[PDB]
């Protein structure tokens, strides 16, 4: 049951994620060097953009945009930087029928950041609109059709190459699996209802939604998704559990709601993590007891793990499974000093969950250890 | 044998201790400088070490120590305003000192604005005493009476949480120490700031070949280099001046929102290997046209100076030369460390030459003009 079918309009996929950061040039360099992206496009003084510098980096279909202000006392960007640290500002969706989505969103009460506008260059035209979501986060809808340019109109090829990024081993991340937003206490349901009402998303039901793990996760979660379930937006709030809630820590250190992690889907997670580790990236410490009590729990299970299990243990890759399939997942250390944003790499084998079984599994290994 | 002014009665500025940057993302900043510029992360302070308000990443390359600092909490007033006003930039030019008391007494007596009066910190490796005074803009000087402290960097710092196999693997860049640190001032402020160094710290004006030359038309700046009595620490002070083009010093002040450090120069004894391996790490530098090297070789025809380094390689790497009859220096400037047109770095090697490359204002301007009009 996906609820009522929206009468026109479609959210095709994640278009890109825009970050507001203190130093967009060094941030782009962090994600190309550490996380396997390559700089794709630029806007700045050199291109006529005199207020904002924008570095676009890409890995297959994953596009991150890093933005910093050129001028002192830019009040909007500055306040966001002082409040949150480096973080996600805009989760952008590629859309069909922008007019229908925007008209509906406006009728249903969305706060409009910028009404429908368009930008053009030699390679075609793209239309946009931007509304607010939780915290300081916004959604830009991008009606890009089959735009043939570099990324978006007005963006130019990077000023310089990067021989270091070019020589480093490829990390094989393909697309954005899901983007997770942490909310303050008691806000999960109202934020989920915003997606249902304003965008006509519906709640996505997975194997995770059928077995509660509140005691070990210290959170509540609802996953909201569009009608075709191509875009997945988990919404968390803090909950009482055995240990301090990570969601409450996020809200305290981020200064309110925001994106806690972005999960990046791969079809070869062993090569991904080997090559990310070669790039100096670090991931959560996983005690070896986790892997003893998984080979044994899998003894009473019929699912067949295709990846070499000793290599999974060596790389500290996690596994969650039911009887019909499984997923592999691993979490980076934080992208900044604040205990706020991190990244996830995930590979799916006939399993639509998000790893909730690992809340209990990891918690007990760390505790026993 | 120069007039270095009155000898200070007590107190010694030994060398640059470290440079502290206030930045938006200190973890990512340290990674920029280790990966791109050849540093190694040395030490850390943060939540995991008991430092609950500030995260600090210390990176080192031989004697060069850079510290990157970010706030942990929302709406940290002091660091927040600095970030919004300046972008990422230098906050503290720290000096290793002897006889802190007399230095601090003299500075306070002469009107230094004190940021933090003398205090001290200790751990299992010993004690270090500090004081901090303001200099130009939002920049400050911490005096570090380091004596012979035995810890990693300073009391309270710990080893980095993780190693970095990428920083470890990359080619060595052979930068040794901080040659000088340049502060850009707004209109008409150069003399006042230079006087502050003479009066408050008992620095004196350092005279070099550059001071005996006419370059304002090409440089669009006026400069005075202040240095400590023993001339181990050099602090050039720039202000805008009318020139043939817009002053880069004026542009700095517009985009930095006031005075601040414009560049830090790092001394090397093998600039060829340094620049080769910085380029291998993806660093970029100013583009220098072939006309520069053609015109330089022509000028050198009337000189007795002997360039030791391979000139074809210097041209290939776009390294600059300035020279007189007794020696020369080699120098090269990175692209900017951030999007705002503010801070950059300099790599410099000296062969019996105490200048700062002022001959290259004319040489580069004229080389670019000849390359266009040809
Ligand atoms: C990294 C924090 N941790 C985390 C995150 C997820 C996750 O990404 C997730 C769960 N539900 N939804 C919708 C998601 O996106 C799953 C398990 C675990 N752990 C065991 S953890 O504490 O290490
Ligand atoms: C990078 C901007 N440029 C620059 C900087 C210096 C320098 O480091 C310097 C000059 N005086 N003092 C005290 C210094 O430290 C010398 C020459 C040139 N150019 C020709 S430049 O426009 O490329
Ligand atoms: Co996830
Ligand atoms: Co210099």
């Amino acid at each position: 049951d996906k609820g009522p079918k929206p009468d026109g309009g479609k959210f095709l996929c994640f278009d890109h994620i825009t970050f507001y950061v203190g130093n967009a040039k060094q941030a782009a360099s962090y994600y190309t060097t550490r996380m396997g992206f390559t700089e794709l496009a630029y806007q700045g003084l050199e291109t006529g953009s005199r207020k904002l510098a924008k570095h676009v980096v890409r890995q297959n279909k994953i596009v991150f945009v890093f933005v910093s202000a050129y001028e002192p006392d830019n009040t909007e960007l500055g306040a966001h930087l002082v409040r949150h640290g480096d973080g996600v500002k805009d989760v952008a969706f590629t859309v069909e029928d922008l007019d229908v989505i925007v008209k509906r969103a406006k009728q249903r009460g969305a706060e409009v950041v910028r009404d429908i506008w368009e930008e053009s260059d030699e390679f075609g035209t793209v239309r946009f609109a931007t509304v607010k979501t939780y915290g300081d986060t916004q959604h830009t809808f991008v009606e890009r059709k089959n735009y043939k340019g570099l990324f978006l109109p007005g963006y130019k090829a990077p000023l310089y190459d990067d021989v270091l990024a070019k020589q480093l081993p490829a990390t094989h991340l393909d697309f954005i699996d899901h983007v997770v937003g942490n909310q303050p206490d008691l806000q999960m349901e109202s934020v989920a209802a915003w997606y249902e009402k304003v965008l006509m998303f519906h709640r996505f039901w997975s194997v995770d939604d059928s077995q509660i793990h509140t005691e070990y996760s210290a959170l509540r979660s609802i996953v909201m998704t569009n009608y075709e379930e191509t875009v997945k937006m988990p919404i968390n709030e803090p909950a009482k559990g055995k240990k301090k809630s990570q969601i409450e820590e996020y809200v305290d250190y981020y200064g309110g709601a925001g994106v806690q992690h972005i999960a990046l889907n791969t079809s070869d997670i062993i090569t991904a993590i080997e090559n990310l580790r070669a790039r100096g990236m670090h991931f959560l410490s996983v005690p070896n007891t986790y892997y003893d009590q998984l080979r044994e729990r899998l003894k009473s299970s019929k699912v067949k793990i295709q990846e070499d299990m000793d290599t999974l243990q060596k790389l500290n890759i996690l596994i969650d499974y039911d009887e019909d399939g499984y997923l592999l997942q691993i979490f980076t250390k934080n992208m900044q000093d604040r205990p706020t944003l991190f990244l996830e790499v995930i590979q799916r084998h006939g399993h639509n969950g998000f790893g909730a079984g690992n809340f209990k599994a990891l918690f007990e290994a760390i505790e026993a250890d």
